[PDB]
């Protein structure tokens, strides 16, 4: 780009390849991400310039939406570093409490603020929740997966990861709700705290059964309607559900309570971003500063 001197590749994302880049008229650093095709709908394109309106101090801020040269271009305030490669870096002495506390908190204050606005993210993961070194955590993407499509890959072969999907879009619901977030943000407060992802599927029927193993294959029960949903199959083996004491040890039993109530089955009873900041468990919430290697 001439606008723009790329410093480096950051990675592919879902929608194509994402640059640190510098803007030539500001010297200001940025995430820059090209969206993979046929003349870009414009349908897309009013949805996109919509997103550049959500301003939230835990939503990374969409800054500009660059159509030009039949290309177009997302560019994004630039943050520190992933969750995902913060979480890697304290494998081995874990993320303290307090901070995986905040980072829920603030991570749910997002959500809160997206789904009042009625804007989803849908993908939600590790890889795109950002941190900065004076503590905020941010989500990046919200609102992409609607005013784009569903891509297998990304755009050019790469696996995507399907570990923190709710289970009604495994069963192939096709009207998601703000529920679908809830789900993702509860897989990863897990992750957070026992260091290993909660259910690491690699296959669409191996990520719906690890849940059913862990949570109990759902039935008319506790998930009315789940019988009928378009890929629910009545031969599924029916798994009991195992305690939550062996999931998350070892979060108390706040910590506990919220995690249950975020990874309902039926997406009407799993709790709202704006109930779950209510939270006993966010009590004595603070905001510690992370030990960031940049
Ligand atoms: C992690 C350091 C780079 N700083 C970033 N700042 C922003 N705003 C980013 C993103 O918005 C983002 C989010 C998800 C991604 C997933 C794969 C590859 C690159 C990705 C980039 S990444």
């Amino acid at each position: 780009m001439e606008n723009f001197q790329k410093v480096e590749k950051i990675g592919e994302g879902t929608y194509g390849v994402v640059y640190k880049a510098r803007n030539k008229l500001t010297g200001e650093v940025v995430a820059l991400k090209k969206i993979r095709t046929e003349g870009v709908p414009s349908t897309a394109i009013r949805e996109i310039s919509l997103l550049k309106e959500l301003n939230h101090p835990n939503i990374v801020k969409l800054l500009d939406v660059i159509h030009t040269e039949n290309k177009l271009y997302l560019v994004f305030e630039f943050l520190h570093q992933d969750l995902k490669k913060f979480m890697d870096a304290s494998a081995l002495t874990g993320i303290p409490l307090p901070l995986i506390k905040s980072y829920l908190f603030q991570l749910l204050q997002g959500l809160a603020f997206c789904h009042s606005h009625r804007v989803l993210h849908r993908d939600l993961k590790p890889q795109n929740l950002l941190i900065n070194t004076e503590g905020a955590i941010k989500l990046a993407d919200f609102g992409l997966a609607r005013a784009f499509g569903v891509p297998v890959r990304t755009y050019t072969h790469e696996v995507v990861t399907l570990w923190y999907r709710a289970p009604e879009i495994l069963l192939g619901c096709k009207y998601y709700s703000t529920a679908v977030d809830i789900w993702s943000l509860g897989c990863i407060f897990a992750e957070m705290v026992t260091r290993r992802a909660l259910f690491p599927g690699d296959s669409e029927i191996d990520q719906l059964f690890r849940i059913f193993r862990t949570l109990g294959t759902p039935d008319e029960v506790v998930w009315p309607g789940v019988t009928s949903m378009p890929d629910y199959k009545p031969s599924f083996p029916k798994w009991a559900r195992q305690d939550f004491s062996k999931v998350v040890p070892p979060l108390d039993e706040d910590g506990r309570s919220l995690l249950s109530q975020m990874l309902h089955y039926d997406p009407n009873k799993r709790i709202s971003a704006k109930a779950a900041l209510a939270h006993p468990f966010f009590q004595d919430v603070t905001k510690p500063v992370p030990h960031l290697r940049l």
